[PDB]
């Protein structure tokens, strides 16, 4: 049984390592902190850094930019260069290996990180909760496995992220998640992305850029409208650019069971009935917290009705010193949060200075062709929350897309203020620089800004983002949640 | 030979012109009278109906910049694995000014539209001067000797004839032209001098950079030791590194004093410095001087500053009671939304009684170089003079992209320049990829008043380029009294 650690981190992520970083270097504590591999991919796909670092935002963006490239050489025609249109090949092989060396070298300064800072101690393997002071660190997630440690906690961080949610159907063997999605050794023909949120988009551009030729992308979701809880407008807008790029979307269509091809391809029948035969089927459906390692039976730690790790404001368990933040506490699952999340309960603990991180009008970003940024309501939820609403909304064709030949590229802002004192409520961006243009609206909503702040900034010319500057009507308003052009007299 | 009254004579059909008379015409329900040169762009004047920055300005270098972006995309899709015959890859330039040409004649066309299907909003060819101070005549040219077109009777005037480019008078200035004639070359120049150390010689650098045919080069001029004076040191420094990366070369402590053409057509270019210089283009962009000249000011005793704009209090007025001058004639802030504003604020004023002024300081703009510029308020030196302390937060990284693009140059800069007493953001500086439309809602922190403790209290959105701006917490150095030094004095 290891000396008293100040605090132990089981989950080197976003939040583990800000935690513990925050912890150590800024308060001078001793910290511990616990992951199952050094290096990203399998078999645990996730290790030192978290699930951003390894297999999700950083690859993830890397690869969305390289298939960003099939548009920007088709549309540079239009803007007369020329080249050898048969020559052009998609090395799905090139882009996995510089993504892989990329992830590497950041996976290494971490643990360049741990080699260099006093009282900050990084350990290999599986950490559960054996008392409310002790954390073992096992060899595997099976807790009859060797004890590699026993570390002495004061306080006790979780941080083990979140972890892909198949469907208990038949063939589910023959299906993948995200986590093998990076590491495919050539890329799919066919290949059906099974989700209507942001990684089954996202993930649908990337197989879109790089299939081989005669190759074809579906996306199912069984709904009648993916990416829901985001901006309508962009939900039906995003739908027609990505059947614009040549994404089959079947909406109302949920596989029942997969089985195996004699080419070893994939056979798929939807609960309609309907079949298709893809080389890969991605499940994207849904990411459930990591909690089952952790045999928080031991120590009595409440799990909610949804799963995660119980937590109030400050990321207090109901066991006085151990701690939830991060996708385990199953609330906005980003990497900025799990940050803000980590360094609150580090000055709230060791700083005894209580903060807590504010999970609203929190910007974020879908790095789909043509990409997402948004922050705070949907008109929808301002409707019901709000007496009346006002909805500002402008769409336009960035004038390069006229020339470009990718005419359907419409950027649309929209803009949801409490009509009552014109406070914005909520922006919803829907095209090229959207994840861009948004970060800086977030310190805007923060600031309470008023939908007059913004039509009386001046424009900066030629921009998609000064469309937000130039909306000072109401296109329609939510009266006591009934919709409506004009007010009534 | 004279016309039934309007409310409000406008010339110039800029984009100060056009917002003023839309606003007065169909907001107020005035009767307005629109005056400009020519209805399409190029020669021989070049603006025309819809401004400078419709018909020779932001919007087609824009698109050309965004044409200028492939050689870069085209280059970098190799890291990212994709495989084309880098042999068979040729650059247009016909193809592109021709798009661009077809894009420019569509919006031209929406203008001559707006004023067919608009109720008291009138529209006139050629050239408007002041005869007295209730009458604008047209002439059939700049000449005021010329046929007269007909004669506007007017309640107000309004002077929105934008500027010019500025030429140096030297030997040779013939054979040099400007952004006008930049726009309209047959082919792409193989070796071209932009003089200049401003933004428009910047991106016309990186247009003709990667639209040279084989073997060309790019040469910019400045006359001084630093590019781009006004903006940020530390960007300044920056972009000359970018653009040198790229393979154009800066000349800075060079002017050329005589220009010549040699044997074969080309220009032999003589620097002050005895330097010479074989190119086939010498665009000049060293300035653009307010277009006063064909409007006969002298006739009602219009006052010009100093400078050479027409001087104009806060809300757009001349010393001639029912005569205004927004826009680029009045030498302030030379940007179409800035003029769009002085457009709108002077109508409101003027046929509203809600007297309404500009707001020209926290004005956000942006350089479309290779890689660009997006800033808002003030450089650390401007404030350093005005506030007793100021700290500086800065942030430079390579975008993760930029190390497998194999474009490792490419660093994105971040610098806010804050008063140190409150923390209150007195400036925001941006290089690299989407500093044009990073900065746009920057424009509003700053109109709220924003602290440097709302930046870093809002939660980053990642992976972007912008949430650099809410990772810094620390300042980097400060300015006491004007003296720079790391650290406060204890
Ligand atoms: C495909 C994809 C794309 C994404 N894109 C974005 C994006 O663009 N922007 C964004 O903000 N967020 C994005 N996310 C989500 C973001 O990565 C998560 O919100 C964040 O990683 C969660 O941080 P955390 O600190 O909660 O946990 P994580 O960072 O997930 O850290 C968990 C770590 O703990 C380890 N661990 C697990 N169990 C144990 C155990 N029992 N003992 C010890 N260690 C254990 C894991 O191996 C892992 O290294 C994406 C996620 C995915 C899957
Ligand atoms: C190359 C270049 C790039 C630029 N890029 C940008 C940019 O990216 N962003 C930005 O915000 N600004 C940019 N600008 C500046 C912007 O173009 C101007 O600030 C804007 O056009 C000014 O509007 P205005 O109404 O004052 O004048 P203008 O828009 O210039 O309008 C004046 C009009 O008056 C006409 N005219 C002149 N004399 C007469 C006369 N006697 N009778 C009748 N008509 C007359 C002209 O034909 C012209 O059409 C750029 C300028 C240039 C030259
Ligand atoms: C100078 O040439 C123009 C002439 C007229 C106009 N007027 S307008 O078209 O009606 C208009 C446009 C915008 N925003 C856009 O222009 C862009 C976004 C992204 C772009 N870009 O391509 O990146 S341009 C905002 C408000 C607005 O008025 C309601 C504009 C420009
Ligand atoms: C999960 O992946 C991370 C790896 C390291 C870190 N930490 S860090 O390197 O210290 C750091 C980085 C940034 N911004 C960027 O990394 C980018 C902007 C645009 C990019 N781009 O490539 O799109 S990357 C801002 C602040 C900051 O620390 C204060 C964070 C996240």
């Amino acid at each position: 049984m290891s000396k008293a650690f100040d605090l132990v981190v089981i989950g080197a992520g976003s939040g583990g390592l800000e935690a513990g970083w925050n912890a150590a270097t800024l308060y001078g504590k001793r910290v511990a902190v616990v992951d199952v591999q050094t290096s990203h991919g399998p078999p645990f796909y996730a290790a030192l850094g978290g699930t951003c670092v390894n297999v999700g935002c950083v690859p993830k963006k890397l690869m969305v930019t390289g298939a960003q490239y099939m548009d920007h050489l088709r549309e540079s025609a239009g803007f007369g260069w020329e080249f050898d249109g048969s020559s052009v090949k998609a090395n799905w092989k090139k882009l996995i290996a510089a993504k892989n060396e990329a992830v590497l070298d950041i996976n290494k300064s971490y643990e360049g990180m741990f080699n260099d800072t006093e009282g900050l101690d990084f350990f290999l393997g599986w950490g559960s909760l054996e008392s409310k002071n002790v954390v073992v660190v096992r060899e595997t997630a099976d807790p009859k496995s060797a004890v590699k440690e026993r570390l002495q906690a004061d306080h006790i961080l979780l941080a083990t992220g979140s972890w892909p949610q198949m469907p208990a159907i038949p063939g589910i063997e023959h299906c993948i998640s995200s986590n093998e999605a990076f590491y495919l050794p050539e890329p799919p023909r066919r290949v059906l992305t099974v989700g209507g949120g942001f990684i089954s988009v996202e993930f649908a551009g990337i197989f879109n850029a790089y299939k081989p030729p005669g190759g074809k992308v579906t996306l199912c979701y069984r709904n009648n409208l993916i990416l829901r809880g985001f901006d309508e407008t962009i939900r039906e807008e995003v739908t027609k650019q990505l059947t614009a790029n040549g994404i089959e979307i079947m909406t109302n269509e949920n596989p029942a069971k997969v089985s195996l091809n004699t080419d070893g391809s994939k056979h798929v029948t939807f609960e309609s009935g309907k079949t298709l035969d893809v080389d890969v089927v991605m499940m994207a459906i849904g990411r459930i917290p990591r909690t089952n390692d952790l045999q928080l039976g031991n120590v009595g730690v409440k799990l909610t009705p949804k799963g995660g790790v119980q937590v109030d404001e400050f990321s207090r368990t109901n066991v006085p010193n151990i701690y939830a933040i991060g996708d385990i506490t199953d609330r906005l699952m980003l990497t900025p949060v799990a940050i803000n999340e980590g360094a609150a309960l580090v000055d709230t603990v060791f700083g005894n200075k209580p903060r807590k991180t504010d999970h609203t009008r929190v910007a974020s970003a879908v790095f789909s062709i043509p990409p997402i940024g948004t922050c705070g309501l949907i008109e929808e939820v301002a409707a019901k929350e709000f007496e009346k609403v006002a909805v500002y909304m402008s769409s336009f064709t960035p004038l390069m897309h006229n020339i470009s030949g990718s005419k359907y590229k419409k950027f649309v802002a929209k803009i949801v203020t409490n009509h009552s004192d014109g406070t914005v409520l909520g922006v919803h961006l829907l095209g090229d620089g959207a994840p861009e243009i948004i970060q800086a609206v977030g310190v805007c909503l923060r600031l309470n800004a008023k939908i007059s702040d913004f039509y009386n900034t001046i424009g900066v010319h030629p921009t998609s983002a000064e469309e937000l500057c130039s909306m000072r009507t109401p296109s329609y308003y939510y009266v006591k949640g009934e919709k409506m052009e004009k007010l009534p007299d």
